[PDB]
């Protein structure tokens, strides 16, 4: 684990690959870290140069005294990017990650070499566009996680669950992972966050997803952002499960053959966190795409 | 399916949409499209996966036939014209890489990228059969090579082949690293039932490239080759180790003197890779793929 000073705090990072192959950065979300991608990395880094940041507050990063709102993240990942000298890369990125990606394409279409996402964050004008679905058998799982997701979100009640319970790491995770992980694979998801005090980026997160107009901020950068990816014609990459949870299999076909240049791959039965039970088709199938755009779109005295 | 084809059939398995691109995937021997089973459905959703069985192999017509190398170039050129294909990607491994470079280099503009493993080339000596520098595998070598120059010996062969069924009961298992299911290996008995149908199966190591021999077949597939180096489309070639007709540091070395040759090394794996790797080969081609069609080409007076 190497770390970027950034901001005046700090930005702990895993990297891997060869330092002249494209960069690939790859974007945790909520309440994750680079451990999501521990093995998917090494299955990318033959054809790039792998970096993957825990961003502010989570992970081994810093822990600065900020409200850590969608719009946080944004600077300090942007001040990550300049740290490292970065100055083009493939962006690869699930939950809240999605949201720093298109916002970051959205203002720099030409720093995105490619873009591979699943779990993706969306304007949501309804409740009844959070886990979206129309599967008859899906109706309690959906309502479910609308009640929940409520609740994160009302003064008090989000606290107390979030906080207090730390049901975000302790039940929200493991709800969205299929397989159960190894005690030690769990490890290291719970060590960021000991405290009331430090579970407060993971009650943010919640309180920022875009939905019925509200954070208006997020709501509507995140509609900029969705206008400028639906126009974008840099390749797309977007993985679904079965049945996922905030993309249906429905909404990823309609939403992938939508777009331009996106390809859809199906890996089958997932949720939330695909990362945790499909690492190995992701990283093979990034690592296969970046190889098939570099074929054809690319020392001595 | 089926489609008639020169007065027989060949069988052949499809999947993937109508109007997406071509994926051809060429078995060899003693194999068929059964070999694709676990790959096809993974690359389905990118493209038209066609896996078609050489004559005399899998589901097909067994004619009359000396099932030669020429023998199954007519018949596969014929089966791509009946099925309108007029340009694809090529997925092949074994005697399916002969007949790739063969169709690549008489038809320069038909082939989109080849994905190919455990291929065929032509051999100038016997060492060059198995060709291995490592200590460890040098009895390996040796015994290949010794059971290979029998089967091309007149006689002996038939009595091994075609009597004992040597071919599919020992040379294919003795390529796969895991013990498939019984319910995995009966459909590579049933299209050899008896010792005359087995003639495609002894036909096809007579046809090897070896020491010159036999020159007409030497002679194409050196021209093949020849067209091969010089190839601009895209290429994706798999290892395994130590794999059998291509050695880990074969593979890296040729990869780099080709153009637009990706490079994956498998883990594990003896000639029959798709039987050990299904899993890592069709996410990989099928992310491959997607990557090169995602870059395809996009006021006056
Ligand atoms: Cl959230
Ligand atoms: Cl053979």
């Amino acid at each position: 684990i190497r770390r970027a000073p950034v901001l005046g705090s700090s930005m702990a990072y895993r990297e891997t690959g060869a330092q002249d192959a494209p960069v690939v950065l790859f974007l945790h979300g909520n309440p994750t870290s680079s451990h999501i991608w521990r093995n998917i990395l090494p299955l990318v880094s033959p054809v790039a140069h792998c970096i993957a940041p825990d961003l502010i507050g989570f992970g081994q990063s810093g822990k600065p005294d900020i409200a850590y709102r969608f719009f946080d993240h944004v600077r300090y990942l942007d001040a990550f990017i300049e740290q490292r000298g970065v100055t083009s890369a493939y962006l690869v990125a699930q939950d809240w990650g999605t949201a720093l990606a298109f916002h970051l394409a959205a203002r720099r279409p030409d720093f995105v070499r490619g873009l591979a996402f699943m779990e993706f964050i969306r304007p949501m004008p309804t409740w009844q566009d959070f886990h979206h679905t129309e599967v008859a058998e899906e109706q309690d799982h959906a309502e479910a996680a609308r009640a929940v997701f409520r609740k994160f979100r009302t003064p008090g009640e989000g606290e107390a669950m979030i906080l207090e319970a730390n049901a975000f790491v302790e039940r929200v995770l493991p709800g969205g992972i299929v397989r159960k992980l190894g005690d030690e694979e769990m490890a290291p998801y719970r060590t960021p966050f000991p405290t009331p005090e430090s579970r407060r980026p993971v009650l943010a997160f919640p309180r920022e997803l875009p939905i019925a107009g509200e954070p208006a901020d997020v709501y509507e950068a995140l509609q900029s952002a969705h206008a400028a990816l639906a126009a974008s014609s840099y390749p797309k990459l977007l993985f679904t499960g079965e049945p996922g949870a905030l993309v249906s299999p429905e909404f990823a076909e309609r939403f992938a053959a939508s777009l331009t240049r996106c390809a859809l791959i199906r890996l089958g039965a997932g949720l939330h966190y695909l990362q945790e039970d499909h690492a190995d088709a992701i990283g093979r199938s990034v690592a296969g795409w970046i190889a098939g755009i570099e074929a054809v779109r690319p020392h001595h005295h």
